[PDB]
């Protein structure tokens, strides 16, 4: 089907990532989680668009931390555990559906999987060390922490919520557990190259790739938005 090859168009972070993108090896999908976004429809379309493009294609699913992004927004760990586990279920099950569909390996992780990986656990350290001692940075990690708070207030109906300081700083720890895959998921999970896929743009990404910080993305990693257009 044409259709299913075209069912996205691609918008590049950067010209190393349109470059990485025409070689087709490795798209990693990013399912965010309390996103209504992704349903089982869109997740069969991402893996049906995926599997006549790359070489190669792993879906990448929320790891412990998206219980944070609840407890953020009033659910007592108790409840914010088990919420989360079930929707990584659930998006596991569609993942796999469609993967298999399409005869591809059942390749999904989640980004609490890599805790004995070298690559994880050092560019995760980075992160750590300059959120601690870079404003810039932890300003643009906290944008990203508002980021996540905010869309997910709209989407579980609470925005009359005042974002916090101390919400914001809860939730990063979201931000900075998933951004290791950002900068560097090929060299985590060991292909050649990569595009981390997502339906929007990374502007944390924009000030990376404008070489505003240490944090920098791996010269083999790229990020990629996933657009539908008529």
């Amino acid at each position: 089907q044409q259709v299913i090859k075209d069912l996205f168009y691609v918008v590049p972070l950067s010209r190393n990532c349109e470059k990485i993108y025409k070689n087709k090896t490795h798209i990693l999908l990013g399912i965010s989680p309390f996103n209504s976004k992704f349903s089982q429809n869109y997740i069969h379309q991402l893996i049906d668009w995926s599997s006549k493009n790359f070489k190669n294609v792993t879906v990448l699913l929320a790891g412990d931390e998206a219980k944070n992004l609840l407890e953020a927004l009033g659910t007592p760990t108790t409840k914010a555990e088990r919420k989360v586990r079930k929707e990584i279920r659930r998006h596991f099950r569609f993942s796999e559906e469609a993967l298999r569909k399409n005869g591809r390996e059942i390749d999904i992780y989640t980004f609490s999987d890599f805790k004995n990986n070298k690559i994880y656990n050092e560019v995760y350290q980075n992160v750590i060390y300059y959120f601690e001692k870079d404003e810039k940075f932890r300003k643009s990690c906290l944008a990203m922490s508002h980021d996540a708070l905010s869309s997910r207030a709209k989407s579980l109906n609470m925005e009359d919520i005042e974002i916090t300081d101390n919400m914001l700083f809860h939730a990063v720890k979201y931000v900075l557990a998933e951004l290791p895959f950002f900068l560097s998921g090929a060299s985590i999970l060991g292909y050649k190259e990569s595009v981390l896929a997502y339906h929007r743009p990374w502007k944390l990404g924009e000030k990376i790739k404008n070489s505003e910080f240490y944090i920098k993305m791996s010269d083999n990693q790229g990020y990629i938005i996933l657009k539908q257009i008529n």
